[PDB]
């Protein structure tokens, strides 16, 4: 279980179906991948050595996403899908698009990152929403920090066109909920891949976002005063068959090499301890 509220009775099961694959291409920062903007700091045709939260060249994903239609496994929502977040976590996210009578659809998993996930502490929640303005879809991420009272097996559905089994349901609340944070960013539906950093640095959680390039830039900040201890991936329901990605990889504290361009925008980056030719790039000067 993932919160300790039971919001559903309904075809819950206790099957397993395998644990996250891992992907056989492994974490590649060389074109930037991986790294994202320095906050309030802009450099220009340069390169810099400097120390962040990145993932590690060489290491691996895990596909952290679930999709179903109407059963789901109570296994789901217990390890190995619920885990650890400790500094943070990179993820490669598939924007899984969907036509359905001349509409394109957006689809893709929310993410929550918390502890316990019980109210008395806050938990992140990062959910997409779609809507179709005038022969367009509208893309937000809505992004919260709020003492939630997480559900058992929340879920998110797909958009109504597409065919629902099940009702969104991944918290109940029927009062106010106190929340440290919460806006809506715009995130382009024609995008293959969305990119995030999310981590904690001093009791304070950060996130970077980008649909338009692989370097991430800046969405937010906010203290929490505690740590962050566990992320989970929330199953998508459909009633139309799709497959979804959610690739994620660790975040540790790392010495990165990186190249900015005469616009200052990254097009290079060594992760100078992943093995010993990257040693070696980083050990000839630059910054
Ligand atoms: C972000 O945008 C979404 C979608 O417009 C907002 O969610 C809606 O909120 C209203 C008022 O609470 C509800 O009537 C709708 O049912 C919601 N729609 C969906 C799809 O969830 C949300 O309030 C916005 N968030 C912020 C922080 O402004
Ligand atoms: C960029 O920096 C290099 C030194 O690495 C220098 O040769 C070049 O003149 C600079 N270009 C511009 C446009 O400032």
């Amino acid at each position: 279980v993932i919160g300790d509220l039971k919001c559903t009775t309904v075809s819950i099961n206790d099957v397993d179906t395998g644990a996250p694959s891992i992907s056989t291409d492994t974490v590649d920062v060389t074109n930037g991948l991986g790294t994202y903007y320095v906050l309030d700091r802009v450099y220009l045709n340069t390169t810099l050595l400097l120390n962040g939260y990145y993932p590690t060249s060489g290491s691996t994903y895990r596909n952290m996403a679930l999709k179903g239609t109407l059963l789901l496994s109570r296994l789901w929502f217990k390890p190995p899908f619920l885990s650890d977040f400790i500094n943070g976590i990179f993820a490669k996210v598939k924007n899984t698009k969907v036509i359905k009578k001349g509409v394109m659809y957006s689809e893709f998993p929310a993410i929550t990152i918390g502890s316990t996930f019980v109210n008395t502490s806050y938990s992140v929640v990062v959910q997409p929403h779609t809507t179709n303005l005038d022969n367009k879809l509208q893309g937000l991420l809505e992004i919260s920090v709020c003492q939630y009272t997480m559900c058992e097996y929340p879920h998110t559905i797909c958009h109504p066109k597409l065919g629902n089994k099940r009702v969104e349901l991944w918290h109940w609340d029927t009062g106010v909920v106190s929340c440290l944070y919460k806006r809506n960013f715009t995130y382009d539906v024609n995008a293959d891949y969305l990119y995030f950093h999310f981590y904690q640095e001093g009791g304070t959680f950060y996130a970077y976002f980008t649909d338009t390039g692989v370097v991430t830039k800046f969405l937010f900040n906010v203290y929490l005063g505690t740590v962050l201890s566990h992320y989970y991936v929330l199953p998508l329901t459909c009633s139309s068959a799709m497959t979804l990605e959610y690739w994620v990889t660790p975040l540790t504290s790392k010495q990165y090499l990186l190249a900015f361009n005469q616009d200052g925008v990254i097009f290079n980056a060594v992760d100078c301890k992943s093995d010993f030719m990257s040693e070696i790039k980083c050990k000839t000067h630059h910054h």
